[PDB]
């Protein structure tokens, strides 16, 4: 049996887990939180630490762990299950990276249609769009956005897309807020995360929402993908199943587990998501260096700067 700190959406780690111990009987034991407070803790826990793995939702978390050398080898035929072009290779092979989340543009398709869209996110922060584009200042991928636009476009772009936020854009305090106001006429368009429309489709039914998405691609800052993934403990004493735990999120049989129960995007090509996401090769994700507490710190005071 096997031990693993949780980061990830509670729903996704009790889905891998129990298709993982329904498959080998191998019982996992979630211990679920933050992730940046997991991660600490396996920092001071060390060498003692009772965790086996460690499955986020973010794997810049893995950076301060791997560079401690707290982080196990995992198999580079594993490492291969995922690695299309534009996912994050872990340069120790110290970790994997299993599936992402994107950035999006959502929009009510009865009063604007992919015409009324733009080639890149920045352009979404002028004039045109006064009033009419909906943004979560305090989310946290939008923050992940923020660093993105500093890291690819300098730190002038990414405060002169704030400040445009600031003018033209609708504050609203959550991503799902964001969503019902699309859909409820309040506002034309908003800057959200793919897997609340997905799950609202999913629930109600195309056919019944206003709603639509909108894809910048072309390795624009707005086709941001934030990644989760999965490493072993080297300190675990458990390498064996670990490594097995690990080996299976990679594998179809896990793939299919999590997308299954949430509405992420695989990084094997030979699965489907049963929420309709388009494959994760379409989307034209950027890549973009991990983000670090400094690279947070800096996004954080260029929010504040823009008042
Ligand atoms: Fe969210």
């Amino acid at each position: 049996d096997i031990t693993v700190y949780n980061g990830q959406h509670k729903e996704a780690a009790t889905a891998v887990a129990k298709a993982f111990e329904q498959e080998t009987g191998i019982k996992v034991t979630l211990n679920s939180g933050k992730s940046e407070q997991l991660a600490g803790q396996l920092k001071e826990e060390g060498d003692k630490t009772p965790a086996d793995v460690f499955y986020t939702e973010l794997t810049a978390t893995f950076a301060d762990l791997s560079e401690a050398g707290l982080l196990a080898p995992i198999s580079e035929q594993t490492i291969q299950q995922t690695a299309q072009k534009g996912v994050p290779l872990a340069p120790k092979k110290d970790w994997i990276a299993l599936s992402g989340r994107s950035r999006v543009v959502v929009y009510d398709h009865t009063k604007l249609s992919e015409k009324d869209m733009e080639k890149s996110v920045l352009d979404y922060a002028t004039p045109k769009w006064k009033g009419k584009i909906g943004y979560v200042s305090t989310s946290g991928a939008f923050l992940e956005q923020v660093v993105a636009l500093s890291k690819m476009k300098g730190d002038k772009v990414a405060l002169n897309w704030l400040k445009g936020l600031k003018e033209n854009g609708k504050l609203y305090a959550k991503n799902s807020v964001a969503l019902q106001a699309v859909e409820n006429g309040e506002v034309p368009a908003a800057l959200i995360n793919n897997y609340y429309w997905y799950n609202l489709a999913k629930e109600k039914g195309v056919e019944n929402l206003k709603s639509r998405l909108y894809f910048v691609r072309h390795q624009d800052p707005g086709a941001l993908v934030s990644y989760s993934g999965a490493a072993v403990l080297k300190a675990s004493k458990n390498q064996a199943e670990a490594q097995k735990f690990v080996d299976f999120l990679a594998s179809k049989k896990g793939q299919e587990a999590l997308v299954a129960a949430r509405a992420e995007y695989p990084l094997r090509a030979d699965v489907v998501s049963p929420f309709n996401l388009e494959p994760y090769e379409k989307l034209e994700a950027p890549v973009v260096s991990a983000t670090t507490a400094q690279d947070k710190e800096h996004a954080i005071k260029l929010i504040e700067e823009a008042g």
